[PDB]
């Protein structure tokens, strides 16, 4: 759906209590695995003994004349025998069909929780990203001080934890493709497994649980001797300038979000290993609510309110601008608010601006979350061959008022901004159309002047300008340096607020991620992983869908001879409308938008060699109401 | 000092805690069942008035009944000395303990509750300061 | 058990730290009391 | 993987390694005495011609003795199992091993000299820059 | 032996500080390259 | 054995205390960078 929502430490926390639910509804019976083991052991080397005590009694009374009296004695002794003998090989295949039914069980059991594990782990990829952004981005060339405070008592939990996560997922993964591709091999099959569910559930010192503990205890700080592990990785984070995207508040987040996340993942290794082995069903809820919670007051109380809710762009790239008239404006219709801004560089620079409805306590909701897209940003913030002057302002709006359209215009180099911002009531989450303020600098005298001097051309930001996940902001601004020709797009966000209200109270929270993926193009299945394509179609074989012959290993549109993929979006292409094309290529394709009825080439490429991929970016109008029109590859 | 003189007060005399196969149950009418085919085997065999070999081979497979039964007998003896002479000492030592070590622990509350303030007081109002008044090397052996 | 990370090394090696037995005498008892006695600590009782 | 490979081909078919008592010289013997007293009581015993009672208790004390030979010849099979079974496999599958190990070492020996000679390098001419460019996280698990 | 201090247990710890998978990334491998192609290391060989 | 080790011992109770007095005399406060880059790695093996 193109869009990656976030529920929040309170939604997987919810989410490990339901796979909890789903482990404790297995009835494995009241006998551990080890136990029914010991006893099949036990039982079949009785009955071993005792088939063949009662082959050599039967072999021997077979044999000689053994009168009459004698002869009946034996054979009642070996009918005894023999009754004892039945006995034991019917409690041995007692055990066995238990084995047999307890077995298939566990595997269901195990299946399901992987299955759910991955569904629940998807959400914190994003979240895993930031992170590993945020740590290349760390410097910690002069911040080792702080780094080896934070990861040198959490180090040890966090080492055991992800090994037992990683292991128990690959071990999971490994019985599924087993059993997709019968007791003692299955077995055979788990033993390791069932290894690790006995190291990791061993009521031992230094054990599995104990590290988990250990770690909560490190993250909060309950021992006066050590130093709460967030509050150092919030320091270590906020102090000096990490340019990512988000803002403090975003990246400490986040952080907390992966550790968390982690101890969930944990607890949940931890019953699924119990319910393996067949021990009793304690269950973690409580104790893992509580070091959630825990977690989480501790960052609401003592990191939270210091932290900054400012952001800016990413990075800058070096680029030259042009001249004349350039007005862009991000306008959201009533009812809507600003949540993130996107300055993507590939091919043509381009701004995205994302707008959206909100719900209460400044929730942004997805359903409504739409985007725009300006064309030629470049053009805007700077020059060519002359000097251009910012008239900059901080324009910041009081708390309460949510930014609805942000305006920029660049007459004779002279680039002035206005913003304009809405009463939000968040009690209600209705964003008010009668009372607004408008911050401008379109009256401003003072300006700061950069001169192009040709090949020196000026740093336009480029990434994601919004907070970690999208947020209504109250204060915009464009700051200029004056030295290093360097533009930076400064934002403040709301996410403080929900995050207090949704998040960190134990409430619903709807996290919404900064699409990576253009939301408003009109193509469906834009990128081909989707399987079972139905806007995609061939005309015939000769052009096929090569899984690894594209992006990465996207399954790209591969075409050979007069073989051709077509795809109908005349329904959503609207008349005389600007619209970008854009596509990576590797050899020599053509595009065409044909029009069904009267075959016409709208737009065509019909050349373009490249033995590599490349991305190619063009202009495009529809002019007399197509309403049928199919894109041809 | 007291509570360790009361736990050196258990006898356990050379007794050592063992796993309890939960199988006391089977193996209680196995043994008997076992235990009365072999005595009926043995009064066939001292009976006499048999064949030398065939008196021999019933010696042989009443040995090996009698080495099953007594490996059967072993197992059980085992679980009884467990469950009858062993846990039920070792579960009032381990009562009388945790009764004394909660009575020493009630003495440590209040102190407890004004650590657990402390704590509470330093990590509010605070900075990197507090990182030079912190020791790392006591953290693993306080938290085991 | 005994090896290299038993309980009973755990509770020598505690000890030892708390007095300070260390490569460079860093007491834990020395670091948490003048941990303890600054003056933004606000509860009842004296620093003793 | 193809010492992997050479190791899983030894077969070590359902068996265990356990520990070598060393007490086969003394236990031989004592199983052989065993042996023939149980064997002559045995035949004693099967004779016949004797009293019920008598027979009884005889068959009693015989069941005994075979136990404490049955014990003593359980620990002689195990420890002729590890001596003449599993030692000789497990020696020859351990000189493969080794043998191989240091054919595949003897390429990882000109890179040994390199990296010894950079660190000689490193430890000579630095200061606390190179403090900056340590990792300690991965001490531990690289001493082990 | 399979425990939390297992010998496997320190071989995946091994590969995840070396490929960085830590709590921020800090690839030993990256830190030992950077500290290798110091110019003052005058050995023979390039730094690759 | 143990008569013996005492014998040797007994030469370094002097360098024990001289020890004892330099890292009472040190300035732990601004050296925490360095005391925690020496007694990182050794403070294993040597509680051991």
């Amino acid at each position: 759906s193109f869009i990656d929502v976030f529920n929040g430490i309170y939604g997987f926390a919810t989410g490990i209590q339901d796979i909890f639910n789903m482990i404790f509804g297995t009835d494995t019976g009241d006998l551990t695995l080890e136990e029914v083991l010991k006893n099949q052991e036990l039982l079949y080397d009785i009955s071993g003994k005792l088939e063949g005590i009662s082959g050599d009694l039967s072999e021997i009374i077979a044999q000689g004349n053994l009168n009459t009296e004698l002869a009946k004695e034996l054979l009642k002794i070996a009918n005894e025998q023999n009754n004892v003998l039945t006995d034991v090989n019917n409690k041995l295949n007692a055990i066995n069909s238990m084995l047999h039914i307890y077995l298939p069980k566990i595997t269901n059991m195990l299946s399901d929780v992987m299955k759910q594990n991955y569904a629940l782990s998807l959400q914190i990829e994003y979240l895993s990203k930031q992170l590993q952004e945020i740590s290349d981005k760390l410097d910690v060339i002069n911040l080792n001080v702080l780094i080896n405070c934070t990861c040198t008592e959490i180090t040890p939990a966090y080492q055991r934890i992800k090994y037992v996560n990683e292991k128990f997922d690959e071990l999971t993964l490994a019985t599924e493709k087993t059993l997709r591709a019968i007791a003692n091999d299955t077995l055979e099959n788990l033993t390791e497994l069932t290894e690790l569910a006995k190291s990791v559930t061993k009521n031992d010192m230094d054990s599995f649980e104990f590290y988990l503990h250990t770690f909560h205890d490190v993250l909060i700080g309950n021992n006066l001797f050590g130093r709460s592990a967030l509050k150092t990785a919030a320091e270590l984070i906020t102090k000096d300038e990490i340019k990512t995207s988000g803002s403090e508040i975003g990246k400490v987040y986040s952080f907390l979000i992966v550790l968390t996340c982690l101890q969930a993942k944990a607890f949940l290794t931890l019953t699924a290993c119990r319910k393996l082995l067949g021990l009793s069903d304690i269950d973690y809820t409580n104790i893992l609510n509580q070091h959630l919670n825990d977690e989480k007051n501790v960052f609401r109380d003592n990191i939270l309110p210091t932290l900054s809710n400012k952001f800016s762009n990413p990075n800058y790239v070096k680029t030259i601008g042009s001249d004349n008239y350039a007005k862009v404006i991000l306008e959201a219709e009533p009812g809507y608010a600003l949540v993130g801004f996107e300055i993507i560089n590939d091919r043509i620079p381009v701004l995205k601006a994302y707008k959206a409805k909100l719900k209460q306590n400044y929730q942004v909701d997805h359903q409504s979350l739409s985007e725009i897209v300006y064309l030629d940003i470049d053009k805007l913030f700077c020059p060519k061959n002359s000097e251009q002057k910012y008239y900059t302002k901080s324009l910041t709006f009081p708390d309460g008022y949510v930014i609805t359209k942000i305006t920029f215009e660049k007459k004779l180099n002279n680039l002035r901004y206005e913003a304009t911002a809405n009463f939000y009531d968040p009690s209600t989450g209705d964003i008010d159309l009668n009372e607004k303020q408008v911050e401008s600098t379109f009256l401003q005298a003072d300006y700061i002047s950069i001169n192009v001097s040709d090949d020196d051309g000026v740093y336009m930001p480029l990434g994601v300008i919004s907070e970690t996940f999208l947020s209504p902001i109250n204060s915009f601004e464009l700051e200029v340096d004056e030295k290093s020709k360097i533009l930076t797009l400064t934002c403040k966000s709301y996410l403080r607020e929900y995050l207090l209200e949704s998040d960190l109270i134990n409430k619903e929270t709807s996290l919404i991620a900064p699409p990576n993926v253009f939301i408003s193009n009109i193509v469906e299945n834009w990128n081909i992983e989707a399987d079972n394509l139905e806007p995609w179609v061939a005309n015939n074989k000769n052009a096929y869908v090569d899984s690894t012959g594209g992006i990465e290993g996207s399954k790209a549109l591969f075409t050979q001879g007069d073989g051709e993929f077509s795809q109908f979006i005349g329904d959503k292409l609207k008349p005389n409308t600007d619209y970008i094309i854009q596509y990576t290529v590797k050899g020599k394709p053509a595009i065409y938008l044909k029009n069904k009825n009267t075959g016409y080439t709208m737009y065509e490429d019909t050349n373009g060699s490249s033995e590599e991929f490349q991305t190619i970016a063009v202009n495009y109008t529809s002019e007399t109401d197509p309403s049928q029109t199919h894109l041809v590859f």
